[PDB]
């Protein structure tokens, strides 16, 4: 049987690393466990509950992936198509060439289309700005490729926009009808939300969001920001019972069929400790005893958060802190440690 006591250690000592709270959640074999730590207030010091929505960040990433596996299945689009098929006269000056990048590539990182966050335009700290999708593309290919499309590795939330854009030029239906009618509400995702451009975490169910860029400084609230800057890259809400859900149906087979989900799982290096071998819009963390956990991770001002599993669905976690501290950017390696091995 599993030791829940190194897994509530493994939680909360998370905190010591300068997080105001933690929420987790396990499912294996259909059996469940439930985890909270420290606050979702820090001035109130009212505690953190484990059934709280958050920001996901990155974890959407997955979810557009899904759609794009499933108009693929359907014959809607091939991921090796170029996109300049799709979105002709979108990514070009600078030296980009579309006619070489592809929906695959977009989906796993290699397009080497520039990332938008780079920008100086571009701040993250600004709680307030509403973007349109087409002026974060601009903002990314503002800057020249970073490589030649397929010759190397680069996280691209530029290249997940685009590919929200692209579902909807595929089907006439925005990225968000699409992730809805797909998989929040076949799936009964019934805390899982959507919320464009407007700011509001929905409800009184959820912590209040932090961010820390420093150490030496007092997190500051930013609980009430902008999501639009994420996108299909990032702006998705969600639980840690709807992320397990998820990725349980996800990994076992119920979302996308046997020939799709083995494209998502086919990763290139990355190269890097950090993420390891990234498939389509999902990763691998390999553990020490051998263990492979295939998910993601997100990280938007206010929230830190990893979702994921093990191969067939029936092991997995969820996970989730109330701030995004800049110090601390790989914060959940031992809850994996604790919750995985052995």
């Amino acid at each position: 049987q599993r030791d829940r006591n190194s897994v509530k250690q493994a939680v909360r000592d998370t905190l010591q690393l300068g997080f105001p709270g933690i929420l987790a959640k396990t499912s294996e074999g259909g059996k469940t466990w439930s985890y909270a730590a420290g606050v979702a207030n820090l001035s109130s010091k009212k505690p953190m509950k484990t059934d709280f929505r958050f920001r996901i960040g990155s974890v959407t990433k997955t979810f557009t992936a899904t759609v794009v596996l499933q108009l693929a299945e359907e014959n809607r689009l091939n991921l090796d198509d170029s996109i300049e098929k799709w979105l002709p006269g979108v990514i070009q000056g600078n030296g980009y060439d579309d006619k070489q990048i592809t929906i695959r590539q977009l989906l796993n990182h290699t397009s080497g289309i520039a990332e938008y966050t780079r920008s100086k335009s571009f701040d993250l700290m600004d709680t307030k700005k509403s973007y349109r999708a087409e002026e974060l593309v601009k903002m990314g290919i503002s800057m020249p490729p970073d490589f030649a499309p397929g010759k190397s590795w680069s996280y691209s939330n530029t290249g997940y926009v685009l590919l929200g854009i692209l579902i909807e030029t595929v089907t006439g239906n925005s990225y968000a009808e699409e992730i809805e009618n797909r998989i929040i509400e076949p799936l009964e995702l019934s805390n899982t939300f959507l919320p464009g451009n407007s700011s509001v975490i929905p409800g009184t169910k959820h912590a209040r969001g932090y961010i820390q860029l420093d150490g030496a400084s007092e997190p500051k609230d930013v609980t009430y920001y902008n999501p639009s800057m994420g996108s299909s890259a990032g702006d998705m809400i969600s639980t840690a019972d709807d992320l397990n859900k998820f990725f349980s149906y996800l990994l076992g087979g119920k979302l996308l069929k046997e020939q799709q989900l083995k494209q998502m799982l086919t990763t290139v290096p990355t190269g890097e400790a950090a993420l390891g071998r990234y498939g389509l819009g999902i990763y691998e963390t390999k553990l020490p005893n051998g263990v492979s956990i295939w998910g993601h991770g997100g990280s938007i001002p206010g929230f830190v958060t990893f979702a994921g599993g093990t191969l067939g669905g029936k092991h997995t976690l969820a996970v989730n802190l109330n701030s995004l501290n800049a110090e601390s950017p790989d914060p959940f390696k031992n809850i994996l440690l604790a919750e995985f091995s052995k």
